[PDB]
């Protein structure tokens, strides 16, 4: 009847052999909430699928780090005029949380801001804008555009 398996794309450095890629796919498929993983050798992009009730997004980046790599990540803060309450936070969060290349983002329900942890590899500030424009709020960047 029920279950709900969500995807993510992510990026990791240290995969200088096919055996490194193999050990990510063969490693992630062991987590009890995970079903599947595929990682593109040389390009560095890891693509992972799980039931988020027992294994959620941050556990994937930590299980990748647990091989002895560096998960090639950055974080920034974003400012969200038009978020006014927890349901408003949840409205953008249910895209921002992972989009198609973000590792994690929890959206604030009173401070009108979100901490975004991501891979600076395959998307940018245009796609973040267009993901929030779809709900109807805006993005300004914390120091990096207007603050």
């Amino acid at each position: 009847m029920l279950s709900e398996q969500k995807e993510i794309a992510m990026q990791v450095s240290g995969m200088t052999c096919a055996a490194c890629a193999a050990r990510i796919e063969k490693g992630l498929k062991r987590m009890p909430g995970v079903t599947d993983a595929n990682v593109n050798l040389a390009t560095e992009t890891s693509n992972v699928i799980y039931d988020p009730a027992e294994t959620g997004t941050a556990a994937i980046q930590e299980k990748i780090e647990k091989l002895g790599y560096h998960v090639v990540t950055e974080k920034a803060e974003f400012d969200i005029e038009g978020m006014t309450c927890a349901a408003c936070a949840n409205r953008i969060e249910k895209r921002l949380n992972k989009i198609e290349g973000v590792a994690n983002a929890p959206v604030n329900f009173a401070l009108e801001t979100v901490t975004v942890e991501y891979n600076p590899k395959e998307a940018s500030v245009s796609d973040l804008k267009e993901a929030v424009d779809k709900l109807g709020y805006k993005l300004k960047l914390k120091g990096e555009q207007d603050s």
